């Protein structure tokens, strides 16, 4: 019926208190709210994580020593290394409160699914896709991604995961390279040197899962329509290959124009046709967040996405709200993309797409 939005004031302040992002979840939610979407949707309170859901991905080894050094916030404490807290990703006083509110969200997105509340389920908070399930990674400290499919896999039988964010989203892929339940695609930066360093197109998963792990390798300076052209080619073969029955979709905006990351150079109107084409499959479908570093371009990223899955067409006009002032210098919600090179010769992406092609023959 009705998309889901998961959403309290509550929620959104919690998730301001984040080193990484601070106030962009206020400024996406007030962006959605100044345009009236709220309206449109069903508002739905998260409620925070167990730690039995929690385990249904992490170690209990990584979950205690989590909840331990997010005590006092303690960044001295010796095994802390161990499970990857330190440099990105600190011992903060909070953070285990802050990960299960996250995760939370994102399992109760999924619960809607499955309870047919919803076709959709919106948590423009999650995407967290770096976390391993005894090692936090890429600012990440638990795989909220990976416990909204494992809360689908109550119900159904074969999950298709697309990670649109321009990292490879290597935690969820490890999550489930040994299977063939759920299917892992991600499009992202690929380059020796560029975080996390995974996902060329040669990674296509392990065992019982190989081919299940398709990876779209794409360099600096992608546009719209060469990004949809890549994205529909591969999603139309997976669609036919893998016939899933639920989606979960990570929407990172770090590839937007004006990221600092300053890598790809897309607008929300590119990737709003990739999620075109994924919503008028009908499943149900998980929608999430993820990077995005530019606060102004990220909450216009998301609401013009929250807009696509209402099938809304929204004002030019940033209107007028609590962070106005940030939309500068020119208030409207286009962006328009830098003027630098798309490095990707149409001869490496064909020859990409024709090795996914071959991948996919293999599947079931
Ligand atoms: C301005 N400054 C001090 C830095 C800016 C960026 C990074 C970085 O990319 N670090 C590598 C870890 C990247 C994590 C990416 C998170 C993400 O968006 N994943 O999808 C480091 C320092
Ligand atoms: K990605
Ligand atoms: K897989
Ligand atoms: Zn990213």
């Amino acid at each position: 019926l009705v998309p889901v939005y998961i959403y309290s004031p509550e929620y959104v302040s919690m998730c301001d208190s984040l080193a990484k992002i601070p106030k962009r979840a206020s400024m996406v939610h007030s962006l959605i709210e100044a345009y009236a979407l709220h309206k449109q949707m069903r508002i739905v309170k998260p409620k925070v994580a167990s730690m039995e859901e929690m385990a249904t991905f992490h170690t209990d080894a990584y979950l205690q020593h989590l909840q331990k050094v997010s005590q006092e916030g303690d960044d001295d404490h010796p095994d802390s290394i161990e499970y990857g807290l330190g440099y990105d990703c600190p011992a903060t006083e909070g953070i285990f409160d802050y990960a299960a509110a996250i995760g939370g969200a994102t399992i109760t997105a999924a619960q809607c699914l499955i309870d047919g509340m919803c076709k959709v389920a919106i948590n423009w908070s999650g995407g967290w896709h770096h976390a391993k399930k005894d090692e936090a990674s890429g600012f990440c400290y638990l795989n909220d991604a990976v416990l909204g499919i494992l809360r689908l896999r109550r119900k159904f039988e074969r999950i298709l995961y697309v990670d649109l964010d321009l990292h490879h989203g290597d935690g969820v892929e490890d999550a489930f390279s040994f299977t063939s339940k759920v299917m892992t695609v991600s499009l992202h930066k690929f380059s020796p040197g560029f975080f996390p360093g995974t996902g060329d197109v040669s990674d296509v998963g392990l065992g019982k899962g190989r081919y299940y792990s398709v990876n779209v390798p794409i360099q600096d300076g992608i546009q719209d329509e060469k990004y949809y052209q890549i994205c529909e080619s591969v999603l139309k073969e997976v669609y036919q290959a893998f016939n899933p029955k639920a989606v979960v979709l990570q929407l990172g905006a770090d590839t937007i124009a004006g990221d600092p990351m300053c890598s790809f150079n897309m607008t929300p109107v590119g990737i709003g046709k990739c999620l075109k084409y994924i919503l008028q499959w009908q499943l149900a479908t998980l929608i999430l967040a993820g990077g995005g570093y530019n606060l102004a371009n990220t909450a216009r990223c998301w609401t013009y996405l929250t807009g696509v899955i209402l099938g809304k067409t929204l004002s030019s006009e940033i209107p007028d709200h609590e962070f106005f002032t940030a939309y500068g210098p020119d208030y409207v919600l286009e962006i328009t993309p830098s003027c630098r090179p798309d490095r990707n010769e149409p001869h490496r992406i064909q020859q990409i797409l024709n090795y996914i092609k071959g991948n996919l023959k293999h599947v079931v």
